[PDB]
């Protein structure tokens, strides 16, 4: 049973999941003097249908907002992709304090949290379960979250947490378009990487936005007040769930800009 504490955390994951020391692990530090601009990269295009929003779930180490993924109502196209990728989830990562909650870093700078909007390749594969382990199976947009002014676009998400306070609780989460959470510019970096927690499959093409979005100290406190225990047990707040950055191992981060 993996987690983020000192006994089951990132630094121990390789014992149960050897891919943790792999050649395509995420997150990474994006060193902008080493990025290579690629004129062949097309703009990112997202088109999400709010009716695909389904459920919010406390998964112990985090919470997930899941989407109906039976058709192409909600898709990501463009960027480095020739295939259409189907939205299935978004979630966040955060840290113990405002100093350090993002997963990716830019030129060594740590942000306070990070938004992940995840998709799977429905042109090539028949389901998320099939796609999750394929090199070209997943596409995840990462948005760095900079502590500052309260972000009103987060309101529905934050308001839902009181119903899923403890591990395993879940609730309907409907009529929501998560492209409202993205920054106004979709200039991006892209690199081949992995899931940032077990099973850590090297199946993710990452799309990291250049522009950050805001989040307030108090909104971050709402994340950290989620509980990792089941109802009735001693309360254990979800204090952090970000993985340290991992070596590029010769990978190239491409810039759309
Ligand atoms: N931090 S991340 O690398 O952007 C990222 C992105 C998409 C999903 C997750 N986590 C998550 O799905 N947990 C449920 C675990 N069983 C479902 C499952 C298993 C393997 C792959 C995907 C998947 F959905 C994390
Ligand atoms: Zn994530």
């Amino acid at each position: 049973d993996w987690g983020y504490d000192d006994k089951n955390g990132p630094e121990q994951w390789s014992k149960l999941y050897p891919i943790a020391n792999g050649n395509n692990q995420s997150p990474v530090d994006i060193k902008t003097s080493e990025t290579k601009h690629d004129t062949s990269l097309k703009p990112i295009s997202v088109s999400y249908n709010p009716a695909t929003a389904k459920e919010i779930i406390n998964v112990g180490h985090s919470f997930h907002v899941n989407f109906e993924d039976n058709d192409n109502r909600s898709v990501l196209k463009g960027g480095p992709f020739s295939d259409s990728y189907r939205l299935f989830q978004f979630h966040f990562h955060w840290g113990s304090t405002n100093e350090h909650g993002s997963e990716h870093t830019v030129d060594g700078v740590k942000y306070s949290a990070e938004l992940h909007v995840a998709h799977w390749n429905s042109a090539k594969y028949s389901s998320l379960a099939e796609a999750a382990s394929k090199a070209d199976g997943l596409a995840v947009i990462g948005v760095l979250m900079k502590v500052g002014e309260a972000n009103p676009k987060l309101q529905k998400v934050l308001d839902a947490l009181q119903a899923i306070k403890t591990k395993g609780k879940r609730a309907p989460f409907t009529n929501f378009d998560p492209s409202t959470l993205l920054p106004s510019s979709l200039d991006f970096w892209t690199y081949p990487g992995s899931l940032t927690h077990p099973p850590l499959y090297e199946s993710v093409t990452w799309i990291i936005c250049k522009e950050s979005i805001s989040v307030s100290s108090e909104q971050l406190a709402q994340f950290r007040s989620l509980l990792s225990n089941v109802e009735g047990d001693n309360a254990v707040p979800m204090q952090h769930n970000n993985r340290p950055t991992q070596p590029l191992k010769g990978r190239t981060v491409r810039a759309s800009f």
